[PDB]
């Protein structure tokens, strides 16, 4: 599978890094508004993920990564990208600018066969989350991989709902700082809290991840909503899910049910630990949802708070590639 | 009212600072294992609360704060403190070492009339929280002011339970870093997570504040439990309370009920805002519980998540003085 | 003196705050690309400087601060500002966009008499630094107040050079995070280091402050150069000046010389301490240069390293107002 | 070579981790005041260095790391350690408690042949720094590896002094937070600045590393002194060396001289880069001194400021093992 990346931001770069360790996917082209030498620097050095484990060199305005040449472009309009030349099958839409059908379809008019959006859709483009509803993919040519937080919540919510039935749930994610935030108090006209200094503050934030679960798991439609707190850590976030269960279930039953999925049909997607973990212990986590057995607490058999960690860059990026491979089957 | 402080830590120092702005309470003596010149330095400069707004000088091994002399001691055993000489009525027990009756009663054998513990009791010493059960004080000579988090949760929980009836509740506090934590990964044998580097990590932590509410509000006994996440901020924390209500209540009804208490019988204890606040906006907050109207969210009329901020040093310290004045009436 | 502010960023906002405490300067108009209600929010709440100590209300698209009305505008081109109507004498150019003569002169064509740039000039507009060369102002109608770091270095360098003669000097400033930096690794095409996550990194950075001293103190022209390290603190920076002296001088002679200037002709500009200060102890410092007596060290009588703190927002902003008042004499 | 570690702190743990990747050194025993299961947890998870790349299991109160058994002890007095049983040749003294001859010689009375202190000596025990004076080791049975900062400064200083002659030098290290510091303002009676909150502050600090260079490089005795600034980063520090050269030398000559040593006789000790690096780019750096070519600046041919990075844990730990192997030749 030959794939091109549009947007070499946080997600595009780690999608690129993760794709190197895969045998079924080849990155052949990248498009961003930055020169290739700068793109090389951003790939070689990363304050969160360490130095690139490979070779990066610039030759004639293009990138040579581990011997393979990657066509570099800097086109602003996605109709122009000429995806035909390097022969790309799927395009990873990681700019955040093109989250509709008409936006991303310009990739298909430019020669790509299918595209995966590295963010939640803004129209009705179908969203797919591994562990949740990958098995419901119906050959659509443009898909969304939802968001970091949905990829953490949905697999956990599916296991809980399938074994015990979620009547209703309220969610809080304690989220690491992201590129949208400011170093000091600065302008953020659509989200006033979000403009305050990120390193000084716990910042409440809205989120649609809890309701978006209703789209990937229609059973839970209208039963979850939530919010977020942004805190001054560079990476790794944690979901705090408070749910009511129709079927009584002790905490040990919940642990066993999650551990079973983590070792079975959801291996590599849902993780499970009983160790004294903290957030940095998941820097690099490929699982999109690691259940923290000892951090959760139950008030009784039908009212429980469940905790699950996610590397909001590494897990999401690896599942973007899983979605790319899945829609290419 | 003449008061002595034992333990010049974070809480003892800000209890001292807040007492300066009061007309009914006079700090006359301090006891800690540190020299008086060092105690002066820790009072003059504070990375969180800024420079002391007053004069501090050391004369003959004692402190002269705003002209008044304060007797400085360095006795390890509380029987020795000779509280008689400077004539102290109430002693603020801020070391954390003496949270029983037999521990703190050595202050009373040393000449003090009553003592207030600046932390949750470990035996059955009664706890009192302003807004919750100050009106139930029955002349006891040794009392506890509970904890920072209880002082935030209990006034909010009382308003919600009195107007709508809490069936059950699960609580998460996103807590600022405290003195118990480590700068880098270091030994913490009773709490392994708590020893991990505080500036790098979201650290899950246990808490008894949600169950302790059942002690100050016996109606809620057995209906709340919770947990905590420690995050790399220096001060100010936030409570996230997910509750089921027996009586249906829209979010606007909850806002109006909390705002009414904040402007009425709980003025100065419970606060209320609809602004786009972040945590630093409450650095120095005297209210022990500031309801964040826009950060909270309701799934339906009986299942809601409520958010309330607290300066875990300033609010708690001011209410320690309120408890000292209350038990002296 | 009636003054208008263009650009309500970090510097414009704290220039506004500091002007409130002055009897000779009245802010009558503000111009920024933000709505007035948002500008009110950014004035009321500040993660570094706390809540505004006054009243802010929005009435008919304008700001009412402490009873006084302030004309709010949102004009992108400075020719349009119509400074005549509210009758402004001096304009504080705090956008950073207009650091030439032709740029800022559009303020004078718009009705203002003089303008002060809140940043170093890019052409040959004269720069003035209090303690350095305010006494050399020659009635020019457009001036620059240099930069935060120059306002710290120049008064210290003048005292050292006047008493002992600086042969040569190398400077390092350990600088707090600023609005130009990123929360996580992100694009910064003109300064690749500057785009790396600010909270995770010590970031080396270029600086022209050491050479710019040669402009405000022509004696030191060509004798100083330097560099910077950006570190994850929100405010307050520190200059580390390594100099060779022609005249031998013990460290105690240097302390006495700096203390003399701090208590004499440079009172309120240059500060002096021998206390165990850290950076937060200067959050709010009005002095642009506080000599740290105990942090400095001498190798011998002619080779010494001198340390001086500055609040890169508060000191600079207060001296912008001092320059405004000085050019209005 | 069989080696035992005393003290499983930051340095002891990373000495252990680095020793795993070596063929000449085998860790056979560890001694600390912590249970073996806790020691396992501290080895498996590290907020700065990630998860251990190997297997850790506890069997009968001992550690099994990568199949090999390691004898765990918890003896407070080093005479008791019975180093004979597991047959250890060299002991790494990483507690910081035993930095004299009489202190550490109890390891030799306990069966060890030689000991290496993972810190600067407090008596006259010889210090050795790779790149500086490893070739001057004279068969002594107890040695010190100096400090993190000396291991960065000395190799750089040797190259500069050997090629150009250092007349005099002043040094500043911008140092990451260490275990000695506090999360919030707390007691530190021997260093008042050092007790202030580490995440909020730039903290000036004393250092003996610049003078200690005179011990490992007797030519530079009395020609260097310095200071430090502690900043809120978890790991990696940087040396800023301002020197006068007797022999004129352009900056490009200095770059070429350092690059030559980094590629020649000091390969693996002294590193060299011209890239736009920041501190996280050296998390895991094995070189004890990486010259930052573009961060340094020269005022003229005889007065220059040189910048060099070091991972204060990883570089130092790897050279502790190099010293252990060197004294075993």
């Amino acid at each position: 599978i030959k794939v091109g990346i549009n947007g070499f931001g946080r997600i595009g770069r780690i999608v690129f890094r993760a794709a190197q360790k895969r045998s079924d996917i080849e990155i052949v082209a990248i498009n961003d508004l930055l020169d290739a030498d700068y793109m090389a620097y951003m790939l070689k050095y990363d304050s969160t993920h360490g130095r690139f484990d490979g070779t990066v060199e610039v030759k004639d305005g293009h990138l040579i990564v581990n011997g393979k040449k990657i066509r570099v472009t800097a086109e602003r309009g996605p109709a122009n990208l000429k995806w035909d030349e390097v022969g790309v099958d799927v395009v990873a839409e990681a700019t955040g600018l093109f989250l509709t059908d008409e936006t991303a379809r310009k990739h298909i008019t430019a020669g790509a066969k299918k595209v995966v959006m590295t963010g939640p859709s803004k129209d009705n483009t179908p969203m797919f989350v591994k562990g949740a509803n990958f098995d419901k993919y119906a050959g659509q040519d443009i898909v969304s991989n939802a968001s970091c937080t949905t990829n953490c919540l949905a697999p956990l919510a599916k296991v809980i709902n399938d074994n015990f039935g979620i009547i209703e749930g309220l969610m809080t994610t304690v989220h690491a700082t992201t590129a949208t935030q400011k170093t000091v108090d600065g302008p953020s006209h659509k989200d006033w809290r979000g403009g305050r200094g990120a390193s000084q503050n716990i910042i409440p934030s809205s989120t649609g991840a809890a309701k978006a679960v209703g789209k990937v798991l229609p059973e839970l439609n209208g039963k979850l909503t939530g919010m977020a707190f942004r805190v001054p850590t560079p990476n790794v976030s944690v979901v705090d899910l408070t749910v009511r269960l129709e079927k009584a279930a002790t905490y040990e039953q919940i642990k066993a049910a999650v551990k079973a999925a983590a070792e079975g049909e959801m291996k590599g997607v849902l993780g499970y630990t009983e160790d004294d973990v903290v957030s940095t212990d998941f820097n690099g986590e490929v699982c999109t949802s690691v259940f923290d057995a000892k951090a959760g607490i139950a008030l009784n058999d039908n009212f429980v708070k469940l905790v699950s960690w996610y590397d909001n860059e590494t897990g999401y990026s690896n599942k973007v590639l899983d979605l790319i491979a899945h829609i290419s089957k």
